[PDB]
């Protein structure tokens, strides 16, 4: 499909960058800690637009990163964990892994209403050998796409997020999810598309990041037990 050099850019970008420990960097914050999850922030603004670059992480038990990204990317599943948005629908099928979705943010007073758009797409980055798990990843990104224009009712936000999921797994007998933990690190880089109070928003994403980070392990968690595991 027409999109797949950005893919290879965006899935390039974040392997290269994503990864790298923001922990001894002075611009980094640590805003929310809970468990096993680190919910980080960079504070940015450039014209009055807050950019603020957020990263986290975490160590789900008993899920793998092929499960984690699955549910993440998979559209069926949404609504079950997402709790942001007002509505969205598949814009476009471009591949099996890669789809091309809209939707709106519910409104956060006093701010205009963002909607966005872009391409979600999921990948498996194999190891240097079969020995070794290597990662999956969900890279969302805006696009351009015409059936999708900029609308006088909302403000288009630009993204870029990344969902890398890495696992470890550790007789003769069958693995149990007991033995198998997901590390997980989620980048967001969202630009609003126009002013919002910087309070506001920033207030909101410290609230919203780790409430969805919780509720969606927590989720994929649920679904899984029982089932048989999905390396
Ligand atoms: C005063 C408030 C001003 C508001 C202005 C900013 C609004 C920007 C809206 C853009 C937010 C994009 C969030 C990313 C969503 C997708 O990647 C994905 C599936 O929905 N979910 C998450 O990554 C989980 C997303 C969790 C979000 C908390």
């Amino acid at each position: 499909h027409r999109f797949v050099q950005k893919v290879e850019e965006m899935v390039q970008n974040h392997m290269t960058y994503s990864l790298q420990d923001v922990g001894g960097d002075a611009n980094w914050q640590l805003v929310v800690e809970e468990g096993e999850m680190k919910v980080y922030r960079r504070e940015v603004e450039e014209n009055g637009i807050v950019l603020d670059p957020l990263k986290a992480t975490h160590a789900v038990k008993g899920v793998t990163g092929h499960e984690v990204c699955n549910y993440f990317w998979n559209v069926d599943v949404r609504n079950d964990w997402e709790t942001t948005i007002e509505n969205f629908h598949v814009v476009e099928t471009l591949a099996d892994n890669a789809i091309i979705i809209y939707q709106t943010h519910k409104r956060v007073w006093p701010a205009s209403q963002r909607d966005v758009l872009y391409l979600s797409v999921i990948r498996k980055i194999p190891a240097l050998t079969e020995n070794d798990p290597e990662t999956w990843i969900v890279c969302n990104f805006s696009v351009d796409h015409d059936s999708a224009p900029l609308n006088n009712r909302c403000v288009r936000a630009k993204i870029n997020v990344a969902m890398i999921c890495q696992t470890l797994v550790s007789g003769n007998q069958e693995i149990s999810r007991d033995n198998i933990l997901c590390k997980i690190t989620y980048v967001a880089n969202v630009n609003p598309g126009g002013w919002a109070p910087a309070s506001v928003l920033r207030a909101v994403a410290k609230r919203e990041y780790p409430k969805f980070l919780k509720r969606f392990t927590s989720y994929v968690q649920e679904k899984t037990a029982g089932k048989p595991i999905l390396f």
